């Protein structure tokens, strides 16, 4: 028993991260095969972010212009490559550490990991969620641009997102690996807003129901509800609406505990008209948001990995 | 910026854990140079286990009634001792994964890193805190006991905590790597009670300074107060009382922010008293203290591991 928000281990990446240096600047790269991956901003200087035109400034870099070093074994550039908003450096020595793995553009509710990086070496992981507005409320300094974050199913590293900027509201923007930023946002310094950050109203179901498995029950209610009366509720406390996929998704987790995904709704709709009246759900006096459904069968089930 | 619980990475010790059997049980190990330790729990039944002789158990068993399994490769055993609660085993195979290691018995409030196995197999790492009653509060299930917390210093791992067992209460108990328990239980199945637990003042602070680094700075207020005036009121919410070596290492904190250790705990004592009036710091509705001085400049300056 108990519940913790688990990151997922962090080994098989640990091996892929490298430090790249492009004149000035030094960033994380992710090394896989024969190929490193870095936020293309590496090659600007400080006056350059504010309006930065990269294919200009990529023209005056050669291969021989980009340092890259595993600890302290240095790989040399025979090849570079611009795709969208990632530098693709070709190396001469494929990585012996590569997993299998995958790169995939996620939704926004979904977790995945951090491997928090600083000169190509892990300072820690954490688990986060894509926010509905495209950021994500991470932990990031100066130097960790080029950090990554994966998921692992199987023994497959499935690689989801690089880190490339903090806003000036101080949530993180980044891109996927093929360098496509998630959201609106461009890799220059000037002010961008994101939109309104709601409530994932699937993962605080799911929650809930890790709740109950794990014996905090009190929230149960007499009550039920329907989806468009629920929804109705949900918007106006900035709560994604509910869809019967997400009541298809949350189906096991209403079958290991016998209640109805429309009586948890219920019990959820209490809660936020009421409040928690000072009490707590699995050490939490707020209702959290950064579980998926399959997150909680995880837990909660004890699945491994390679 | 931002303030995330951050683990630390777990490669190094993803590389040691080995799966333990002997007879019908199967445990974790933890696989360093020549030797295998698990819980010695691992040679009971279900019906020893209200009133077991670990030494009458013991002496039942031969050096092949022991199946150690790393991934598929397999460890001979030739020689095993019990010390304390833990079973050493010694294997044929020096671990070539063995890290930089050292065992150490961690005091109350501070923290670590989990890595929650099942059979051999990594499932996840979050991080916690040893809580002043000697319990923590893990996510675990059966099958997970024998994973083991630890810290990262430089290039070493510190091993300080290997897991053994859940009380009735939902809280998590186990011993050092010596096989010493922390606290006052005992690898038996009976009813067994955790003390009061009470909240880590010291870590606490240390939060807020790291919500003022951060630019949560709500909760600062024009009242001052005494180390005795504070303890008072402390106690009366149990929290553990601050003591002068608090404020020392509190002190790296104070001189960044600008901000007294007093004048901190002035702001902490009017939290206690009036609450947080449904605003948040850091994204909690609670007073958070699983995250140590130490952890705090760690995660605000950017550390490092090899
Ligand atoms: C994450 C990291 O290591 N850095 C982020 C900031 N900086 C360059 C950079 C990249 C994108 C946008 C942006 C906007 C303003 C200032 C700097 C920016 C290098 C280090
Ligand atoms: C953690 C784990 O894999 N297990 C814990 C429970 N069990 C054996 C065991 C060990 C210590 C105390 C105790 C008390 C009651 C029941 C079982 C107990 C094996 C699996």
């Amino acid at each position: 028993s108990g519940f913790r928000k688990m990151a997922f281990p962090s080994g098989k990446v640990e091996g892929c991260m490298v430090q790249v240096t492009c004149g000035t600047t030094t960033l994380n790269g992710l090394w896989l095969d024969d190929v490193v991956y870095c936020p293309r901003h590496v090659i600007c200087t400080s006056e350059d972010m504010l309006n930065p035109n990269y294919e200009d400034l990529l023209i005056r870099k050669s291969n021989h212009n980009f340092l890259v070093q595993a600890g302290n074994v240095q790989l040399r550039v025979i090849g570079h490559s611009m795709q969208n908003c990632v530098l693709k450096l070709k190396v001469d020595t494929a990585n012996p550490k590569t997993p299998k793995y995958k790169f995939v553009r996620i939704q926004p509710g979904q977790t995945f990991s951090v491997l928090a990086c600083y000169n190509g070496s892990p300072s820690g992981v954490y688990q986060c969620a894509m926010r509905p507005n495209f950021t994500i409320k991470g932990s990031f300094l100066n130097g960790s641009c080029g950090s990554v974050g994966f998921n692992i199913d199987y023994d497959c590293v499935s690689f989801c997102y690089m880190h490339h900027m903090e806003l000036p509201t101080g949530v993180h923007a980044g891109t996927d690996l093929e360098g496509n930023f998630y959201g609106p946002f461009v890799d220059r310094q000037t002010a961008q807003a994101a939109g309104t950050d709601t409530t994932i109203t699937v993962n605080v179901l799911a929650w809930l129901y890790a709740a109950v498995i794990n014996g905090d029950r009190w929230f149960l209610n007499r009550f039920t509800t329907t989806l468009n009366d629920f929804n109705l509720v949900a918007m106006k406390y900035n709560y994604e609406p509910l869809t019967q996929d997400h009541v298809d998704i949350l189906g096991p987790l209403s079958a290991q505990t016998g209640i109805a995904v429309l009586d948890m709704c219920a019990s959820l709709k209490e809660l936020l008209q009421n409040g928690m009246n000072g009490r707590t759900i699995l050490g939490s006096a707020l209702l959290e948001d950064e579980f998926t459904p399959f997150d909680v069968v995880r837990q909660c089930s004890g699945v491994t990995f390679q």
